[PDB]
């Protein structure tokens, strides 16, 4: 999968075909936060920063996890704002 082909939400959604139903985070929330499914286990990558996330847990919010682990991502900042990212990074 080409990162460029994943710049739009609809394209990212279609990558989740065989996404394990047992994982307690849904494709719609993942795709909204920039992620697409790379086709192994529960591994997803962001189309913009290429950050990879896995081992989704109950109650995870994909935007929070994006800001926790990849705070410099420009798509994250454009969508959620620098204030949000600063707070997740523990700067109040
Ligand atoms: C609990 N919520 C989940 C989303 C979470 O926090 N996952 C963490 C994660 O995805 N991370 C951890 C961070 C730490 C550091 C910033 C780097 N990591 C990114 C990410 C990760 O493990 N990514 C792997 C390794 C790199 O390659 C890929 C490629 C695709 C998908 C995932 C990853 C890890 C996964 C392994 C179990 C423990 C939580
Ligand atoms: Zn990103």
């Amino acid at each position: 999968i080409s990162n460029l082909s994943m710049q739009t939400h609809a394209a990212r959604m279609r990558t989740f075909m065989y996404w394990p139903s047992s994982v307690p985070v849904q494709p719609e929330q993942l795709a909204s936060a920039g992620f697409y499914y790379v086709g192994r286990n529960d591994d997803v990558k962001c189309f913009c920063c290429d950050g990879g996330l896995r081992c989704w847990e109950s109650g995870d919010d994909p935007w929070v996890e994006h800001a926790k682990w990849f705070p410099r991502c420009e798509f994250l900042i454009r969508m959620k704002g620098q204030e949000f990212v600063d707070e997740i990074q523990g700067r109040y």
